[PDB]
């Protein structure tokens, strides 16, 4: 590697954030869950905790077989699930989203939903049975009741979604029974945890472990996060949808992380440090740096070829070294991300730990956490440096045999039966 630009270092400098910093967010974040948690400060908290009713118990047990719909891009999955004594059997189909419901409305998307799903029950003989069906991957639930309901052929409980995060968790148990964490880096950011019943204090009862979503992404509503603001951090705050709110995934999400190293490059152009101080059009258009392009720039082989494509791409003509500062911007932004997102998920497991050496998973999704480059292994490693006397092992979301899928719907369709 060459010898950096020192007037570029300087001004990527501002990303960093020293283990001092860290502990002081992570203190921060383990105060606001505190008041998350609490009957008294719930209403008020910015972390909202919510209790998932997702137990450490096998609850619901009259729940023994159900319908799981795995909705994805340009297809879905209509699966049959049989829970025994857990033994988590399986028969599924895969149906194709028509080309045409995709101009149409939502509603007609669903009448064909609902068709599949009738085929599948008349294919295995199921349609008279009430089975509750749980959605896998906001409105989807009502979009799919309302055209089953539009059918009248067959009748059926949807069952509510689990939180994202939840799923995370629950489909990484299914192949580690160690996973008591579930959390999202994608383009929000959150993290749901196993608490002890105790200090879930908005539940009665104190036997066992209750799944909380802790909603961080508010988080910095009071100012916790003030000091480690930047100039782009305020512009990007400044012109979203909710100024001074979900300040801290604004620090994380891929929603904002292109955003941010558009404002970086234009910093360094401004400062005649970046192609030639002469920014393109493109470059100077809010949204045009896309989170992809950050991960591609970070994917560069060493030969700067991904980085050309991209920044010509937004009508520009980089030199090498433009490259290479691009490169580093945008390491910079995801370095500073993974080490918030670390400071994060460290006061979770060290509050975790208090309540009980110990050794967890955690289940981690999203495009963030699973596609930029070395984001994982930052985010690993930070996470460990913050968490001594803990063993953390990571595991993704993979859908495999879609088991993990199963299990989810598993526990939202229990999950429902249990709340009436
Ligand atoms: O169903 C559950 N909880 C529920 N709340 C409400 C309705 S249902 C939980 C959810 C998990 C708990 C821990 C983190 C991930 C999720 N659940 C799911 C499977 C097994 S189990 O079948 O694997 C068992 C049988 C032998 C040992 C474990 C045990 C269990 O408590
Ligand atoms: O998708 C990750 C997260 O994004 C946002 O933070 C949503 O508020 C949250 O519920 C979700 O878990």
């Amino acid at each position: 590697k060459p010898m950096p630009l020192t007037l570029v270092e300087q001004i990527l400098a501002e990303f960093q954030l020293q283990e001092e910093d860290l502990k002081k967010v992570m203190r921060r974040m383990q105060k606001e869950m505190d008041r998350g948690l609490r009957l008294e400060t719930h209403e008020e908290a910015s972390v909202k905790m919510l209790p998932t009713y997702v137990r450490s118990t096998p609850e619901g047990s009259e729940v023994g077989d159900f319908l799981s719909l795995d909705l994805g891009g340009t297809n879905f999955r209509v699966m049959l699930v049989k829970v025994g004594e857990w033994s988590v059997k399986t028969k599924h189909q895969m149906y194709s989203i028509p080309e045409d419901a995709m101009t149409g409305t939502a509603e007609m998307l669903f009448d064909y939903i609902s068709e599949c799903i009738s085929d599948f029950l008349d294919k295995h003989q199921m349609k008279h049975k009430k089975l509750p069906l749980g959605f896998t991957f906001n409105n989807v639930v009502g979009l799919l009741r309302d055209a089953i309901k539009r059918r009248g052929d067959f009748e059926m409980d949807v069952v509510a979604m689990v939180n994202d995060t939840v799923a995370t968790m629950i489909s990484c148990y299914y192949e580690d029974h160690q996973c008591e964490v579930g959390m999202i880096v994608g383009t929000g950011c959150n993290a749901c945890y196993m608490e002890e019943m105790q200090n879930v204090e908005l539940v009665e009862g104190d036997e066992g472990r209750m799944c909380v979503n802790t909603e961080w992404g508010a988080f910095g509503d009071s100012g916790e996060l003030d000091e480690f603001l930047l100039e782009y951090d305020r512009l990007v705050d400044e012109s979203s949808a909710n100024p001074g709110q979900q300040l801290y995934e604004k620090l994380i999400g891929g929603k904002y992380m292109g955003e941010l190293v558009r404002l970086v490059l234009l910093r360094l152009v401004d400062e005649n440090l970046l192609f030639h101080g002469e920014a393109s059009e493109q470059l100077r258009t809010r949204g045009a740096f896309e989170t992809r392009f950050v991960s591609q720039v970070e994917s560069d082989t060493g030969d700067r070829k991904q980085i050309y494509n991209i920044l010509s791409t937004l009508g520009l003509r980089p030199s090498t070294t433009d490259c290479d500062i691009v490169r580093r911007a945008c390491e910079s932004v995801s370095t500073r991300a993974a080490h918030m997102c670390s400071a994060g998920l460290a006061g979770v497991i060290n509050r975790m730990r208090e309540s009980r050496v110990m050794r967890i998973t955690v289940g981690v999704d999203g495009s963030v956490y699973k596609l930029h480059p070395s984001f994982k292994e930052r985010f690993h490693a930070s996470v460990r440096r913050l968490t001594p006397s803990c063993e953390i092992t990571f595991i993704e979301s993979e859908e495999g045999s879609g088991r993990g899928a199963a299990l989810v719907s598993a526990v939202a369709c229990k999950k429902a039966c249990m709340l009436g």
